[PDB]
């Protein structure tokens, strides 16, 4: 069975995990200087956000240099021991693959810049204007026009994201092996495989408005596949926002040699208002939560297919603020979300202090945020006329930098990420959630990960067992079979902040709960948050 089937990814965001040199941005020495941490709760590969060259404009997703590191990371030599080093943690380093687009700042767009018979030129996406504006009205993920105005060429360049990541042209076959021969630099160095960013966008063709899934992806994912890390043995997970169950078993399917499993996004939505933006609230339904994530479970066929799961990312807010409680049940509620996930049928990533409870971090106004999404969203709007307050509550629900405040070590100065200020300020409320605290506290959230984690590693059950739903629960009770040949764990939970009612007939013997364990659920009222795991007798 592949390594990953089995295995637990960690994300770290590096610029936020721990500094080691006292310039308030995270670095590859400070990682090395983690590892032991990592094997204890006993991860098996850090997914690492983008340490190459780049300018920054989307915190290292512009790239200038996909086979250099960034500076304020440290260097090659430090990439090379991290992952030699984390090698005899055992724990393989998978690299952030963004291929879609470039930094502006790229050589080949310096290039491409030139003119149009720069032989570059053809490595981005040009069209003339039409009628005087835009070829069309494609969006940017970032506000605004997905074109940008050239004016010595008097063309546009296309970008999905910011002004200052142009888009790459993936119909240029010249380009694409030059990713191919790039992406076996990176493979040749040990490294366990590929995150790949927005890849459902490489079969785009704007000239008919297709941004994602567009008629190419496919083939050009088997393509890359068979020329690069077909026969590797590395694990691939595609970023792709816009996957059906469908979809994921295309891009994950063995005898489709693709990939070996995607990110979806489908519940991010929930909490949305219909056709509109992430920034449009609307209270999630917890019925709604429960059917999206039972979908994922049972409308894949894993015989030909895998599924990856998570709650959290550098992109999306802590999910115990945004969908749960993050007060007083905020333990409770962490465990909960990680019960029924790591219990759940696919390979688990945790994000860095996601298993300590860290939670979102508020701001009081715009002055206070640095993500361009945030920002730009925030002016757009209040330049249309929107509600300032509720820009910043707005921010406060659905922003980036929420995810991306410093990792909190201990209730030293800065939570022990820096001796200097952090690149972003650490949240206040790192002195009663850190590291240090939730280690010393056998009841804490970090225990519930590590066991979660070391039963998924000592349990096929967990790995390959097929999940049934547990039929005709209330809506905000979640509660699930895993069934491997005769063998059948139980997971009830409560998704909810109120007590909810349970019945059920079987017979239990209960492996973990984050409550006091019960010895049967004939007919039981779960406390706020309550989830446990029980083996059926
Ligand atoms: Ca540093």
């Amino acid at each position: 069975a592949s390594w990953w089937k089995n295995a637990v990814v960690y994300q770290v965001y590096p610029k936020s995990f721990q500094d080691s040199n006292g310039d308030g941005i995270g670095d590859l020495q400070g990682i090395i200087s983690r590892l032991d941490y990592l094997e204890k709760l006993g991860i098996d590969a850090i997914w690492l956000s983008p340490v190459y060259q780049s300018p920054g404009v989307d915190n290292g997703y512009d790239i200038s240099d996909y086979e250099a590191i960034d500076p304020q990371y440290g260097t090659m030599a430090d990439m090379d021991e991290l992952i030699s080093k984390a090698k005899e943690h055992h724990i393989k380093i998978v690299m952030d693959l963004v291929v879609n687009h470039t930094s502006d700042q790229h050589k080949w767009f310096v290039e491409a810049k030139k003119g149009k018979d720069n032989q570059y030129r053809d490595y981005y996406i040009w069209r003339d204007p039409v009628d005087e504006h835009e070829p069309n009205d494609l969006k940017s993920a970032f506000s605004g026009s997905a074109w940008k105005y050239d004016e010595r060429s008097g063309q546009y360049y296309l970008h999905f994201f910011a002004d200052q990541q142009p888009d790459l042209n993936w119909q240029n076959t010249e380009l694409r092996q030059k990713i191919y021969n790039m992406m076996n630099f990176w493979l040749d160095k040990g490294i366990g495989g590929f995150r790949m960013d927005v890849i459902e966008l490489i079969g785009k063709d704007p000239d008919k408005n297709i941004r994602e899934n567009g008629p190419m992806l496919h083939p050009y994912l088997q393509e890359m596949n068979k020329a690069t890390f077909g026969k590797r043995d590395v694990m691939t997970v595609g970023e792709t926002w816009n996957a059906t169950p469908k979809i994921a078993e295309e891009y994950s399917d063995p005898d489709r040699h693709e990939l070996s499993m995607v990110f979806q996004f489908e519940n991010q939505s929930l909490d949305q208002q219909p056709g509109k933006e992430k920034w449009d609230l609307k209270p999630l339904d917890l019925g709604e939560l429960k059917k999206v994530l039972v979908k994922w479970q049972t409308k894949i066929d894993f015989d030909h297919a895998w599924n990856s799961l998570f709650w959290e990312n550098h992109d999306i807010p802590r999910v115990i603020s945004r969908w749960g409680n993050d007060q007083e049940y905020r333990v409770q509620c962490a465990k909960m979300f990680a019960i029924i996930l790591h219990m759940m049928h696919g390979t688990p990533y945790i994000f860095n202090g996601e298993e300590i409870g860290m939670t979102n971090c508020p701001v009081k106004n715009i002055d206070e945020v640095e993500d361009i999404e945030s920002i730009n969203m925030y002016n757009e709007r209040l330049a249309e006329g929107y509600d300032e307050e509720e820009l910043i509550h707005a921010i406060n629900v659905k922003g980036r930098d929420n995810a991306r405040r410093p990792m909190q070590w201990n209730d030293e100065k800065n939570a022990g990420f820096s001796e200097v200020d952090p690149w972003l300020s650490v949240n206040p409320n790192y002195k009663d959630i850190n590291v240090e605290n939730a280690l010393a506290d056998p009841n804490s959230i970090f225990y519930t990960y590590q066991k979660l984690i070391k039963l998924r590693h000592e349990n096929p059950i967990v790995v390959d067992g097929d999940f049934s739903l547990v039929s005709n629960t209330q809506d905000a009770v979640l509660a699930y079979y895993r069934i491997l040949n005769d063998k059948k764990w139980l997971v009830v939970a409560n998704l909810s902040n109120e007590e909810q009612n349970f019945v059920s007939n079987d017979q239990i013997e209960t492996i973990l709960s984050n409550y006091p364990e019960r010895n049967n659920v004939q007919n039981i009222t779960l406390k706020p948050y309550e989830a446990f795991i029980s083996k059926v007798i």
